[PDB]
Parts: C-alpha cells; structure tokens; sequence
C-alpha cells in the first residue's frame, strides 16, 4: 500500500488523547450543524480559525473547520471515513494536507490527496472539492520545498480533468528572490502569521465565492 492513502488515526504516544478528542468534537459538530462548507486538513487549516480572518471571510459562508495540527493525508482520510462527513451535505469541501507527510515521496503524498478527493466524491458526491497547494517552507532553499512543489505539480495534473475538483495555488510568492522566506509571513518558516494568512485567505475566499 501507499501509506499516504491507507486511512489510519494518529496513535496517542503521549497520553492525553487530544487527537481523538478533536476528531470526536468534529463528529459532534457535523452531527449538530448544517455547514455549506467544511475545511479539513493540518495546522494551516486549523490555525486559520484562530481568527481574525476567519470571522470576517469564512464564518459568513456557514463553515466548519476540522483542521488538526500535525495531520498527514492518511489521518485526514481516516477522519473523513470515521464520522466527520456524516449528517451533513456541504456544497464545498476544502482540503489542505500533505506538508506533514515526512517519509513519503511526492508521488505517494499526491496519491494520498487523490484518495481524499475520491472519498469526498463518494460520501458527498454533490460537493465541489477545493485542494490547496502545499506552501513552501524553511528559511532557505531545501528538499521540502522541491517536494511540496512536485506534489503541487502532480496534484494539479491530477485534478485538471475533474469538473468539480479545483486546485488552488494560494502562494502569493512567499519565497523571495534571494531564496528566503520572511519570518513576517511565516514566524517559524512553516506556520503563517496574520500577515501571511491575508493573501492566502483572500485567494481562497474569492474562489469559494465564485463556486458558491
């Protein structure tokens, strides 16, 4: 198997069960709410909710945010199969995962992303699926930049022929001419500051408004 597309939960090796607590909260959310849009993915999705761009741009859309820090594609796949898509009928599902898939080749990660789109197409066939490109990372040029770039190419190629599947590259150009990423945009060269989220969320919001 491709480990990126084999659904599996995160095993708790620390002891406080926080991952499973989050999953259960999201399952409860889906059970009790009627979102038009659901966002699912890793910390880039999760921390988008810690506003203050979420309330102005995405709350009005009737959205649920199921981002979980540290998740790889297989974790998101498992969550979608194990309750987070139940009791809802969203118009759009936004997917943003793959940067945490350490140990998986770019091809494998792409396979994971395609599995997530397929699952969504099966369980929520009426929904359009938006997949965000993986952002660059690291202060200077490094292998993860090339990897994430390659994933984006392969995913873009994969979704090109997909009527209601949309690939969005939300990168406004975080990697500068000198090859650096500014801590003003990504405070730790991975997670986005408020300043970093602005153009990303702006790009997403526009697309969501078209589709909607």
């Amino acid at each position: 198997e491709n480990p990126a597309s084999k659904p599996t939960p995160v095993q708790d090796v620390q002891g406080d069960g926080r991952w499973m607590s989050l999953h259960h909260r999201f399952v409860a959310d889906s059970k009790d709410k009627e979102p038009e849009v659901v966002f699912i993915g890793d910390s880039l999705v999760q921390l988008m909710h810690q506003s203050e761009i979420w309330r102005e741009l995405f709350s009005p859309l009737h959205a649920l945010n199921f981002g979980i820090g540290g998740d790889s594609t297989q974790h998101v796949l498992w969550r979608l199969e194990n309750g987070e898509l139940e009791h809802i009928r969203p118009k759009i599902v936004v997917v943003w995962v793959g940067t945490n898939n350490h140990g998986h080749t770019a091809e494998q990660v792409t396979g994971g992303i395609k599995a997530i789109v397929q699952l969504v197409n099966e369980r929520q066939p009426q929904a359009r699926v938006v997949v965000l490109g993986l952002l660059p990372r690291g202060q200077h040029p490094n292998p993860l930049r090339e990897k994430n770039r390659r994933v984006n190419e392969l995913v873009r190629a994969a979704l090109a022929g997909h009527p209601r599947a949309h690939f969005l590259d939300a990168d406004p150009g975080f990697v500068h001419s000198d090859g650096t990423i500014s801590h003003h945009d990504m405070y730790d060269y991975l997670h986005l500051s408020r300043l970093g989220y602005t153009p990303v969320c702006r790009a997403l919001h526009s697309l969501l408004l078209r589709l909607l």
